[PDB]
């Protein structure tokens, strides 16, 4: 079942630096030319492409067609970064070829005909790129990619023209945020051409201290060079976060243990919590788990509950519009329950 | 021995009338002994003779159901031990800190504390759980007469018992109740009630009397009038105002439940969440959270936490008792870590 908001067995595996790096994501955007039926209609191209993947994937993959999913199922796929918002809503023949472990997602008929996604836990960009490239090679053996031998892969949005590659890592940087170093690392990332965004919240507030660092640097660099560059910056960010964490432990000791356990205590017991406080507390709890203060709570609580406690998702899940105070009560209840599952 | 290592005696652990709000009822009777100068004037020789008088008369003396009296001399106790007795409300800060020749006769059940060389030669204290002012006054008056069979009180027909303090003039009677008034505090009402009560000849003080703060919204309501009113009327008048206070607190709770609803449940559970999980907590925060949790158990929000454990924790988390329980002296930051751990384990054993 792909619509389990919990961290998959695949994404809960401990990849390199997976305490700080939640996940590594490789996306390869492709468009197809010279269709098997040279149709003039996008409708027909989109259906041939779906037929291709339904015929060619029955490793176990399920082809999820957006037209066949309830809106909450599509929202979960969106929140799992398995599909884009555009695939859920705006793609009449949108479909997602999902591997059973949800490592592999091939979005069909979005902006581009093909978006191959590999999502790995921890810092495994090279592994994700290799896995995405193996599917890329498989797909290209059966279709012709729109490709200009001097411009590279042709993608609908010129955001991707060239390699069609977007590489991203999601990182939890509570210590850099706590010690107010985060706005020091943003310029270093921007100078290198990478893009850093908060994953959760509205415009740059980065709830949960979860950051997405991705490339933008396109035409010049090889895919391996894009990924090596991102990997290298991520490893420096990891080192900075670990240094900040170790400084925090050495300075605060029991006061840091107290901070993360109080955040735990709020999450385990509060009856009213807004998404911002929940995010801060979840980040603290995750840090406390990472530091081994909190020993009986899965670190995946951060990944899962950051999704489930978002205001819009919470309403989407509840099936209706909820006032903020109603959201805060349901959010607290959801969080308490998920932490009660950990106590058992 | 057990005076220092049990936070709440079996005696004080009994549920009393209205004991959810009224934690305790106390009657103190101040007296001086004829032929001894009062503690503000006496010599060290007189002070020692006073202790010796009470020692000879009352050490190990049986007092019925209360067990026998034990004599604790302040000079023979350490400041932590004395702080423990203050924190258990068995002796006054004055006796613990300001009476070199102070002593206290404690009943084995810790209902009775006869302080010696406090502000007066004798401060007879009877402590009852819940709202039991009539029973405490009866107990104290009985004990007063019983003691007076062994000492003669300085007494003037006009001025009553001659005491050292203007605040004991006449009856020497201080009747007090300890009340948990979290709703009146939260509704801001307490701000109007305190001056209103002060104008009726009562006074509202903190948890450890004059000059102390209301730890955990625990207020001491006591008479201010000691002279020109019978002891029964002083206590009856206090009781009447305590009953009104209970009524106001209960109404304030119902008002809070209706106006805050889940936010009140959130308030108490967050305090519970702190207590169950914090690793560092000072006694003041602990008291505030314990107050919230007590309110939460009173309103039925919080299950599996007894008033008994909350009573124990209110005492165990005090600095002296913490150091007593620890085994020795603790700096503030050590206290806060041991306090958090004590609370966590008591709350976790409370929920198992
Ligand atoms: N915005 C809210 N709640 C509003 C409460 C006011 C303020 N945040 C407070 O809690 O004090 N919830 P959401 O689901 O995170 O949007
Ligand atoms: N006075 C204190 N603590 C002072 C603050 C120390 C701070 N929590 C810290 O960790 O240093 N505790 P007490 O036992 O209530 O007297």
């Amino acid at each position: 079942k792909f619509f389990n908001t919990a961290v998959s067995a695949w994404m809960s595996q401990e990849g390199p630096n997976s305490d700080i790096v939640l996940s590594s994501r490789i996306r390869l955007a492709r468009n197809i030319v010279d269709f098997r039926f040279p149709t003039l209609f996008s409708s027909e191209e989109a259906k041939q492409i779906v037929a291709l993947f339904e015929r060619a994937f029955v490793g176990r993959f399920e082809l999820l067609k957006m037209s066949e999913l309830q809106p909450i199922e599509k929202r979960v796929l969106v929140e799992k970064h398995l599909i884009s918002p555009h695939l859920a809503e705006d793609s009449p023949f949108g479909a997602c070829l999902l591997s059973e472990n949800e490592e592999i997602s091939i979005m069909i008929n979005e902006e581009d005909h093909i978006r191959i996604q590999c999502l790995f836990p921890g810092l495994q960009l090279a592994e994700a790129l290799e896995a995405a490239s193996e599917l890329d090679d498989w797909i290209e053996g059966h279709v012709n990619y729109a490709f200009d031998e001097r411009l590279g892969y042709l993608t609908s949005c010129p955001t991707n023209v060239g390699t069609g590659l977007r590489a991203s890592v999601m990182m939890h940087l509570p210590a850099l945020v706590l010690t107010q170093q985060i706005n020091r690392i943003i310029p270093a990332i921007n100078q290198l051409g990478l893009v850093v965004r908060g994953t959760y919240g509205e415009g740059s507030e980065a709830l949960g201290n979860i950051f997405q660092i991705s490339n933008q640097i396109t035409l010049g660099k090889s895919e391996e060079d894009i990924v090596a560059d991102l990997h290298t910056i991520v490893e420096q960010l990891i080192a900075q976060e670990r240094a900040a964490r170790q400084a925090l432990v050495k300075t605060l000791g029991i006061q840091l243990e107290d901070k993360v356990f109080r955040s735990y205590g709020i999450l385990a017991n509060c009856r009213v919590i807004d998404s911002k406080e929940a995010a801060q507390c979840l980040s603290d709890v995750r840090l406390g788990i990472d530091l081994g203060y909190i020993k009986n709570v899965s670190r995946n609580i951060l990944n899962e509950l950051m999704i489930l406690t978002q205001p819009g998702f919470l309403q989407q899940y509840a099936g209706g519009v909820l006032r903020p105070e109603e959201r805060d009560v349901r959010r607290a209840a959801l969080i308490r329950e998920r932490l009660r599952m950990e106590t058992r």
